[PDB]
């Protein structure tokens, strides 16, 4: 099972667990997901967070919906060598979801050398 | 040339042109891109905005860097038919870029039935 | 845990399970992944396979690597209505991996209305 | 205009140009796209091809359709340093398109340090 490759708890020293925060404004749900809130995770050409995906399983339903996916594609690479571009995309994802349902939000994160990471929160 | 398929000007009645706004906070550049700010573009199972991509060409350089890509993946589809899930991802993209450079920001947008759309702004 | 939303099963009985096949040619590993090999899966504007992702966990290592991702983006939509374009992308993915390692290959599939599906095979 | 950042050229002389080949089998169109067919392109942690996208503009129509997107995500990175994993995804993309239409096929390629590249062929 692929779940055997997904981690949900950080080790001390490096933050990989996606942190999910959301605000409900009417039928609009603004979701912020980020890796390394307190202690930033490295963002270099050889070690960086590649993307964050958000899923939503509505209360009482059987199928999860992928809500969105954000790819962080610049990590300092340039013709002048690794970490020389001065262009870096930080692992902060924002999603605006339109729904009146409640349920579970799941975030999936991938570090290029540290595998898959997950987290979830209850959408009320 | 693929540019022959990309549009940069809306026709009256439907907004496709990605609108780019940004705020510079130190070395952090917070970029917001959205389709249909004033008049929302439809978001249905048969007609919706699929994604928004952001590119950055630094001043005086020769190669553009893709900064990020955001996919809006929920458009009301469910086992109960099109437009029945009550789960929709709005075409609003937020990117946090770390750079001290200046240059040109380009946004690329795709409507599932109306092709590719582009816009650009100067990052100062 | 997100694994609670991922389904698996026999591909000879469940049309959603990604079927993984591979051929090793020197240091090159040609991997073919497909949904609906036995029982074809629908490909319509309202119901279709969105993408297939391939992961590789080398023997004896602790972190899985995402090998590739393929998005199937055309499902008949057009200005003339759903299922009118006559352009459909079939859920068949090919990956050419360069490695001498052995381990486990995992495939992850997403149906727009039937959630996430997984499968895995041993890479010899 | 974004086209000012996209390059094209002869694939027999420029290693970045995506080479498009296809075979029509009934209503099925098997498309193979690859970068570095003539002159291999590097695939290292600091310099590699990130993805290949395929578009199709049917004859006589006004809107291009994105047919598919393939991301090559492994480029040797590991906890042991750049280029140490022995896992590399080669920039070879395959797409199986179902259509009876004719038109133009466009491929878009991105090198992490050499920007965007394009190519096109006529689908008969
Ligand atoms: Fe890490
Ligand atoms: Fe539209
Ligand atoms: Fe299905
Ligand atoms: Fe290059």
């Amino acid at each position: 099972m692929i779940s055997e490759t997904i981690r949900s708890g950080d080790w001390k020293g490096e933050k990989h667990v996606p942190v999910i925060e959301y605000e409900r404004e009417g039928e609009l749900v603004k979701v912020k997901v980020q890796v390394g809130k307190e202690i930033p995770h490295p963002n270099t050409t050889e070690h960086h967070i590649r993307y964050i995906e958000l899923y939503f399983l509505p209360e009482g339903e059987n199928f999860v919906y992928q809500v969105g996916r954000v790819e962080f594609t610049a990590h300092g690479e340039s013709v002048n060598g690794p970490n020389t571009s001065d262009v870096y995309t930080e692992p902060i994802a924002y999603f605006v979801l339109k729904t009146k349902k409640k349920g579970k939000l799941y975030a999936l994160s991938y570090c290029n050398i540290h595998g898959l990471w997950e987290n979830e929160v209850t959408l009320e």
